[PDB]
């Protein structure tokens, strides 16, 4: 009872291996759960182009993801999107908000992704995703997500101006050291839930770090969130921004950690 959708088209990517990382994550889920992914979009090379150029280039991929996600959300399965970049969610979050006006979106990211055309310093579309879905600027793929229904989880070291856009819009922020499973449950209340994860939320490293306090979220904290959200309330999950080359040992190790984090929710949906 899992629908797997995989973006393989460029959506503003500035990193070299996020399309490959999405493909490898999808393969691991196919093998573990006996699934066959629906792959959407054609790869293209990364570039440092302005959002106003990258966004129109991505239209075909974004429309195709929108159509696949809509069909899955209207059905009876768990919708799982394995996305190259967070910017794919410019297509999906408006669908979630329209079909589930009461949903809470847990936007789990080391960043706020809440810049607008006026406030971006780098021009990167990936830094403008949640603000676009909430209608602070027009992505051309809709809006309609209430900022009051969006919760940034794990975000830290946010620029002062962006943090004030977040505050004024009403988006809640739960930093890593507050992001226990219960803190997240308290924020969701009785709502159905959509989980979006950018892996840059995670504390760097895989070695033991028992005597220092982490700056990012630990894998165990993400797993605890997936364990705590009731299966009956979970609409879908997006896994984004694994930068790891195809056929690398690094990608193999990274996807094993991902499977451990998501297993509580995916196991429940499968059975
Ligand atoms: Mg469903
Ligand atoms: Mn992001
Ligand atoms: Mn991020």
């Amino acid at each position: 009872m899992i629908d797997l959708i995989v973006s393989q088209g460029r959506v503003a990517d500035r990193a070299a291996w996020m399309i490959e990382g999405a493909a490898r994550t999808a393969r691991a889920l196919e093998e573990r759960y006996g699934l066959k992914g629906h792959y959407v979009g054609e790869p293209a090379p990364h570039a440092d182009d302005d959002w106003s150029v990258a966004l129109p280039q991505a239209r075909e991929t974004l429309v195709a993801v929108r159509e696949a996600a809509t069909e899955s959300i209207k059905g009876d399965n768990l919708t799982v999107l394995v996305n190259n970049t967070c910017s794919v969610s410019l297509a999906t979050l408006p669908v979630v908000a329209r079909e589930h006006p009461d949903a809470v979106v847990l936007y789990i990211d080391g960043h706020g992704d809440f810049n607008t055309p006026e406030t971006t310093d780098t021009g990167y579309l990936g830094g403008m995703v949640l603000s676009g879905a909430c209608g602070l600027w027009d992505s051309g793929h809709g809006a309609g997500l209430r900022p009051e229904q969006a919760v940034l989880v794990g975000s830290r070291d946010i620029d002062e101006g962006e943090r004030e856009l977040i505050r004024k819009a009403g988006v809640r922020v739960i930093p890593p050291g507050e992001a226990t499973a219960q803190a997240v449950l308290d924020a969701v209340k009785d709502a159905p839930v959509w989980i979006h994860i950018d892996w840059d939320v995670l504390e760097p490293g895989s070695i033991p770090a028992d005597y220092t306090v982490p700056d990012g979220m630990l894998p165990a904290q993400i797993r605890a969130v997936f364990e705590a959200i009731p299966a009956e309330r979970l609409i879908g999950v997006e896994l984004a921004e694994l930068n790891a080359p195809a056929d690398s040992e690094r990608a193999e190790q990274a996807v094993a950690v991902i499977l451990d984090m998501v297993a509580p929710a995916f196991d429940a949906a499968a059975a």
